[PDB]
């Protein structure tokens, strides 16, 4: 009884680094899908700026010209300044996108960094070799599934350790009443 209850002890020493490494590489990989996304936001955002500065420089030509069967002119400036607005939202859009993606993206590191802080321990080794016929690889989708499994595995091996621990008691108990039943005949 005393053996199984120390296996158990190091199996439940052993789970929370595996899960904390797994947790680690799947907070890291999101961290690279939304550095990605941020910098491709950014890159749109510059060239929609570009863009931007092209139309009012259009709008302000046409402008230019109209103000020197001029109407016509007007027309065009109308045109410009309808497209100049529509991209003007664009650039809204995008802007928020941007900060929506940035935010998003600041939340990913620290969650890789706390991953990373909490998947630093070392001695892996024959221990993770164990864990991971022991415990299950996490994929990146169980964002939350790691609290789980990891709550779940921890009040199973809670309940076997205490159980374990109620036989080890009795049979501590039972024990002692032998060896006073054998001091009883003994005669000294």
């Amino acid at each position: 009884l005393q053996e199984q209850l120390q296996d158990k002890q190091a199996l439940e020493g052993i789970l929370p680094v595996w899960f904390a490494e797994q947790g680690y590489r799947l907070w890291l990989a999101e961290t690279n899908r939304l550095e990605k996304e941020h910098k491709q936001a950014e890159l749109d955002q510059a060239q929609c700026r570009s863009q931007l500065e092209i139309q009012k420089g259009v709008v302000d030509q046409h402008r230019q010209r109209y103000l020197r069967n001029l109407a016509v002119i007007k027309a065009e400036l109308d045109q410009a300044e309808a497209l100049r607005e529509s991209l003007d939202q664009q650039l809204q859009r995008l802007i928020e996108q941007c900060v929506q993606l940035k935010t998003q993206f600041d939340q990913a590191a620290s969650a890789t960094r706390k991953a990373y802080r909490g998947a630093e321990k070392g001695l892996s080794d024959t221990q993770r070799e164990l864990a991971q016929a022991h415990f299950p690889i996490l994929s990146t989708d169980d964002l939350g599934d790691i609290d789980e499994l990891e709550r779940k595995h921890t009040r199973e091996l809670q309940g076997q350790l205490k159980t374990l621990g109620e036989k080890l008691g009795d049979q501590k108990t039972e024990l002692a009443k032998r060896m006073s039943d054998a001091l009883k005949a003994d005669t000294g």
